[PDB]
């Protein structure tokens, strides 16, 4: 007439101490990780690790409670592995869910740790461009000239190109028709490449002018370029932009209007 | 011949007492869950409350019901692996369809917790851009001008770019003839930006005139841009374009008219 | 000799019964579950039901085989990992072909219990507009105007823009010539709005004018717009857009033709 | 000196008579399944029953000497996890591989079960269009004109637009020069509508003008339509493009013709 | 002093005899498995065939190798689960690398078995078109018209449009200016069809005109169509285009060139 | 007082013993697939087989460590499920971050067995196109003109298109004004056939001129083509485009210059 | 009144002795693989190792700590298929945030290994070029003239497509009216192929002229080629292009100007 039900509450018994050891356990250890980062009020507000510590607390006891409970529902002989079926629904759906919280995570390690970029920069991340303002370890935050600020997980960090860095490279392609006189207009290009150079201090290579990149239907386009201090390039171009306007101007040469020939019928 | 039959029944009789004690365990549970939410009628309807609380009821009664049954149906010497087999069908298909959902929550959580945005700003989240007007914690809801209000999931923010925030930025390209003055062009966009200067009060840092910002064909672009308060962008511009089109009128001064020039053979 | 042959025919025999007892009490819950929806015959005919069951039917009968099967091989020392290795290739085509399902139900619900939209509002959804007519649990059905009707399975709903809802807003965009009198045109375009606040009942805000809203090559584009009750903002515009015309007429004003203009050389 | 390779001798063979069992089985099975599904030479011709038959044998043939073959591994001390790791190769790639084939059959379930459209129906089914011609359960057959048939896999459908249904609306959008007399147009058009509402007994709505439905450069454009019964609508449309020419001859209105205006200089 | 060393030695015998076993029997059956399918010498060289067998041979030797080790591991009280989280790394990437082949094979099987086209249709499949000159069960062959041969993966296949079939239709847009004459025009183009199905037997429906398919700025436009024979649709459009170049010619009907009208200023 | 600790140190004796043993095994393959592959010095550099015979090693030896590390854990009653959940991390990110790399090579594996294409066909593979210069069995290389070198996975070939093979098809569509008269092009045309067929030898199909095939605005396009011997296609069109400038010029035949007409006003 | 408790106490004793020893071991293999790699202070900071040494010791202590705790808890009697379904989520979510990571390293490998191109060469890679600057393992550097510094992580590697290597290709396609003289032009372009292969010394096989690459509308196109030295493709294009308008200037030949023609009506 069994003496085993004294094994079965010594079971039980033995499960409810281990979970309330581990509740008051968790709200000490979830207590303590709270003051230490309480006091230095640095990175957060007492708003927000109020929550954020709440949280953690309510995580922390429906986990000990699910653990007690399916402990317990073994000892009434229900079976493990259906309520893994059951318990699994959830550990798909947010073991999944989470994995790319996990891949921003691993990506911004990276980011910060190779330094990628600086919190200065000028980059150009997945189509958008922009200022770095913030490195998080989850986001990156990045403002755009008038583009507004554009704020980036990292996990979706395809490519990352950074300009600035070693300095950037400015470029000018001005378009003349072909129709036109090129060593003319070659020579007072190098007059006003020599004009900038002298008359800047954030060039460091350039200005210079490079053949004819490119020849199409009725404009030829030559190309002037010029390494540049961090966040100048643009400077560099309006300034030779500016200057070639009048070139065409003084030298008198034909702006590259589109240039079309026409035959005629009367009827 | 066989006294086993004792901790047999013993057994079934465990499962079932403990089904039981489980449901009504949860009966319990999801009507305390109800009445606590229910009087504090806040950010519910008791229709909506009603059709959840039973839709919670019968989730965890058809959790019950299959744990119950697969235990007894081990007791009949099936085999849990099969049983796991087939209720795997289920596991993954409510498993992975809701990983979305979770997806969406912890998104959500950090949209609201790292405040990218708030209830008024202006945002362009994937391709659409408008007016904050809900956050959820699922769901965020986002009315563009004239666009309609758009509803858009949390799993599907990619990039959430913000407008507003520290001011925004308003820009305007205008287009001269190649053909024209430059510096008395520039110099009477800098009057324009000199009477808006004085003229506004939503303003922060422009306006401001910036070189030749492009050069093409038979135009060239100049770009005035301004500072300016959270969602006076477009006013600004609006003004200045007003003013440009006055100024191209009394300092007169040709439009970008786009310009061919041709040659003729007559047969 | 042996005296367990006992046992295992008393297990294949347990199998065997329990077998069938799971049989006969599914077919009868099917039975009930099917009579029950049956008399209130509401949202299903007497064909789709009947095939519906069977399909419910026969899914049970198949279960219940492979459970009793395996079960009984796993007696005459088959092993259940490899029978699991084989019965998973099922486990995982089935449970992951399901997800989309299970996808759409849940994002249903949440369509359905959020009241994302009406059967009445006018929505765009994934690049295709029309008028909402049926909001199913796993499909929604929604006819564009000439577009024909679009049914659209609920998971596929990235973002649901819905239009109406807290009203419309009608918008035109009028392009006149640059050449063009900005003061008499803006007047004359207030006194559109003035004439059709007076002459209209469904608009709540406007009609009102907003600056130059863009400006380029050959043409200057203002815009006028108003919050308009649910449904009416077409008609709104087009009546705009009618006075628009008219007023280009009486007030004798250039029509925003394009406008090149080209040198001439003879050869 | 042992006297358990009796035990073993038992088991192996006991796992010799299953498989055995099992196989002669399945044989009889597939033969009955064979000679009931061919009598009845309906869907099927007796060259693919034949290759399917046996192909389903084979498929049971080879599952069933893995399952005989892994069990005997096991009882000469084969661990069965790692059988397990290499067998889950075959059940992952064949699992997933299969899940397409269960999309598919899923979706085509619910098509044929939701009536989303029957075997006449014109329907836009992921930017193909077409007239319905076959609705299998795994795969939709879909003729368009001109186009050739198009087998598209159940799985793949997205949306699937229908048009027909409650009746198709057709639609002309007419252009005329801004240039031109809005009211005489709109009466001409009227009197069109109206000998179309006389002339026709497939339209059952239309046709009916309504307003400026666009504006822009130097065409603004006026919408007429009309609900149609289904597979009308193109006829219908055709006979309102007839007769808007013909009204834009006898009328003697101008045409479209796309406007611009230069100016000259010659040198 | 222990007596277990016997069942020890006992069974790596048991293993070791079994893997012997299985080594010996498996490459009786890779010789087999060649010889039969070697003298027959269709569809493979023996050139391929050897390096395929040799291929198979040493598959076979790695898995019995990695078994018996794993189990002889087991022996010396290594974990068969760390085992497992070891080999497993192998079963996922080999598994799922292998389930495009899977992919491949089942929707390969059901080309070839619902006969979706045959190996002379003219199909397109994914945006490329061409005759099909083999149907593997892996892989398809599609030759274009200058296009080159396209191999396609089974696997890829999302849509498969089969032109020819029951017959193709041959389709001829033409476009007159809409200053034009109509019933002129439509009574020559009958006058086309007429001379047309005359003079063709590759037809089997048409030619015949359907009215006014679009009006647009300057061109309206009118279609021809008729059912042809397989392959033959191109033919007759080159023919009904001819034809249609002849009777702008006879009939003296203007062709319609593009049409612009523009306003004159001198400056 | 315990006499188990003696099967305790037997245990962690065999461990240690079986962890040597297959360390001293492994290093004694390694070394042997090192020298049998080091002296017939073809494939790899003594650099290469190096860091890869270094690789192999390092990676043996860290599994031999985690498994006799695991063991000995297990001994020490630490629970190998958590254990497993811990080292599932890996097992994972290996076992999916290599099933590219198992990808690659079974369709590397295919397109040398299914001889796709040699080591000089010239041929487009996803969108880009080359001869190709190496088949690997992980990457394919493949130099297009001009294009440089393009190096392919061949996990990532979706469809291989393969020109050359039985031969190219070289194509030229010409095209002349509606205006213009056809019979003499066509004639023209063919003379141009002739003259290319007695003049090469390259070619094994044409030149064949085939109809209109194709008829727009103010062009009508006729095409001729040939099949060519491999890589010939490109010399065979070029010469046709050559002549039939030629013929342009002697024939006396207008070229297809676009072909407006424009009516006046002045004001 | 049980003597197990002893077992018990030895147990837990030998958990904890044994995750004592294990994280002892631990710190000391940090320590060392510490100093080793941090008197070679070479690839790294005493900032970098600090961070990633520190980061090393906090994720063996978790590691440590959750192993001795599940083992602990496994002895109370808590169930470790639960303790699985829970700390699984984060096996899952690090697994597969991982993934990426672990792909990035072996194409990494695979690029250094295979020498798919050097500290030097010019690559395209996905659609981003540029100048290779940096090989790491998880990440490749490469910098854009002007485009500023791109950096890739190697996981994103589709193609490499590397110029340079066994030399480049310079491409000039120059483009002269149909109008124009071809045996006159093509003789020039000879000329300037003459000029040109004397004038330089980085040029390894052309410059060449091959036929007319292209005809269409109112241009013709002809291609000049030639194999430079590695960089010096667009130097030589520069050139050929400069030579090419000096010709145009000499042979006076007519520049490839759009050309329409017009027929006039007035009214």
């Amino acid at each position: 007439y069994d003496i085993k039900a004294v094994k079965f509450l010594l079971d039980v018994l033995k499960i409810l101490i281990i979970a309330f050891i581990g509740i008051k356990f968790a709200d000490f250890l979830i207590y303590r990780f709270y003051k230490l980062y309480s006091k230095s009020k640095i990175q957060l507000p007492q708003r927000k690790i109020d929550t954020l510590t709440s949280l953690t607390k309510n995580a922390v006891r429906y986990i000990i409670y699910f653990l007690a409970g399916a402990s317990i529902l073994k000892l009434f002989n229900i079976d493990m592995t259906s309520l893994l079926a059951v318990a699994g629904i959830g550990s798909l759906a947010i073991g999944f869910g989470a994995q790319n919280l996990v891949k921003d995570m691993i990506s911004g390690f990276f980011i910060i740790f190779e330094d990628q970029f600086s919190v200065g920069d000028y980059v150009t991340i997945n189509g958008i461009s922009g200022t770095v303002e913030e490195i998080g370890l989850r986001v990156t935050k990045i403002r755009g000239f008038s583009d507004g600020l554009h704020i980036i997980p990292n996990g979706e960090i395809k490519m990352v190109t950074n300009l600035t860095k070693d300095s950037m490279m400015a470029v000018v392609n001005i378009a003349f028709p072909i129709d036109e006189d090129v060593d003319k207009i070659i020579e007072g290009l190098q007059e006003i490449c020599e004009e900038v150079k002298k008359s800047r201090d954030d060039l460091i290579e350039g200005p210079t002018v490079l053949g004819i990149t490119d020849m199409q239907d009725s404009k030829l386009v030559i190309m002037v370029y010029a390494k540049t201090q961090p966040m100048q390039k643009w400077a560099v171009e309006r300034d030779i932009r500016y200057r070639v306007k009048k070139m065409f101007d003084q030298k008198n040469i034909s702006f590259p209007y589109p240039q079309m020939d026409v035959n005629f019928k009367r009827v």
